[PDB]
This record gives structure tokens, C-alpha cells and sequence, in this order.
């Protein structure tokens, strides 16, 4: 469904943010 | 659908945030 | 619809956050 | 509707976050 | 409804984040 | 319901984020 | 359901963010 697909896009974007957030954590260490 | 379209706008905004977040990670490195 | 309108409000708020996030990236760069 | 109202509260909280994020950007400049 | 109640929990958690975010802004100014 | 339960999981994850965010505010102080 | 599964993916992604956020807090102290 289009609604479920859009919700999965939201999750994918958040995993993108999490990847960057882990890079920042490594950067500070 | 209007609901699915709006949910896709939410994902698009989060991708904007992820792009800026990657820029911040690069700056710290 | 009211639900779609509220979801677009969520998207716009995230676009506000993205603007500020870019401002932080510029400040750090 | 109750669901639409709750979604608007999510949007309002995100606008609170955006305001604070702009304050952080000001601090960094 | 259970769905509306859960969405209000989401909004409240975001309001918690906003409070902490304001605390961070205050610290960076102070 | 499974949808309400999943929404509560989203809320719980955000409360985890808020906890860490408060720890960061304390760290800066 | 597909919608509930997708919402659970969102929740898990936020838990990924929470873990990374805790690592940042630790880094600022350690």
C-alpha cells in the first residue's frame, strides 16, 4: 500500500540520520 | 492519496535533515 | 482532509528544523 | 477529530524543537 | 481512542526533547 | 491494536532520545 | 499488518538514533 510505502520511506530517512549520528559519535571520540 | 503524499513530504524533510547532518559530520572530521 | 493537513504541518515543522540544521552546519564550517 | 488534533500537537512540539534549534544556531554564530 | 492517545504520547515525548534542547541552548549561551 | 502499539513504541524510542539529550545538557553544564 | 510493520521500522530507527545519542553523551563525558 501507498501509506505503508511512505511510512517505510520515513524509516529509511531516519536510518540515514542514524548513520550520520554514528559518524558524529566516532568523530567526537 | 493525500495522506500518502503528506507522509512522503515528512520523509523528504527528514532527508533534508540527514543531508545537513552528514555536512556536520564532515565538518567535525 | 484534516489528517492530511496535520501531516503536512508535521512535514513543514521538520523543514523548519532542517533550515536551522543547515545554519548550524554553516556555523561549524 | 481526535487523531488530527494529536497530529497537530506533534507538529507544534516539532516547532518548539525548531525554535530551540535556531537559538543554538544563534549561539554558534 | 487508543490511536489518538498513542499519538499524544509521541507529541509529549517530543516536548521532552524540546525542553532538553532549550537546556542545551542555554548552556551554549552561558 | 497493533497500530496503536507500534505508535507507543515510537513514543518510547523518543523518550530514550530525550533521556540522552538531558544527559548531553548536563555534560555541557 | 503492513502499516503496523512500517511503524515498527520507524520505532527501531529511532532506537538506532537513541543509541548513537547515548554514545555522543558518553563521548562528551569520557
Amino acid at each position: 500500500g501507498e501509506i505503508a510505502k511512505a511510512l517505510r520511506e520515513i524509516a529509511k530517512a531516519l536510518r540515514e540520520i542514524a548513520w550520520a549520528h554514528r559518524e558524529i559519535a566516532k568523530a567526537l571520540r
